[PDB]
């Protein structure tokens, strides 16, 4: 049964990473799975529908390895991508 | 406030009701300024239906009253077995 000691710390930079990122209009939702003292984390973020699908790859890439690097007991992240029109 | 208050105090309310081993997922949806909130507990195995119905209602019930810019907030249940 998972110690989720670290949930609420890194719901919530996840969150402030993602939400304040270039090219992001918003964060559609996030989700957090226990799994040991660590966090399993799905986020997905708001792009324009426009945008070419490299530079979203960029965008998306770019969270992912600034919440691995900068939020503690995080054992992965995934950030996928939905397109709003502007 | 959306998300982050609404997630923490959600949270905080789940997994220190009395019989809840732990909370398995949170989620959180935007929709308008107000946040969807879907949340998964453990609960003991040998367990009621009856009890963890009334475990997971008052929870949803909670969470509802004090916990501003929620919508639908749904509060599942997944069984722990130690033996
Ligand atoms: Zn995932
Ligand atoms: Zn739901
Ligand atoms: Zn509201």
């Amino acid at each position: 049964v998972p110690r989720g000691s670290h949930m609420n710390d890194v719901l919530v930079d996840a969150y402030n990473i993602a939400k304040d990122s270039q090219h992001v209009h918003g964060v559609h939702y996030i989700r957090g799975r226990n799994v040991g003292e660590d966090v399993h984390l799905d986020i997905n973020i708001y792009v324009d529908a426009d945008l070419k699908v490299f530079e979203s790859d960029l965008v998306a890439d770019a969270i992912r390895r600034k919440i691995e690097a900068e939020v503690d007991h995080v054992r992965d992240v995934h950030v996928g991508v939905t397109p709003v029109r502007i």
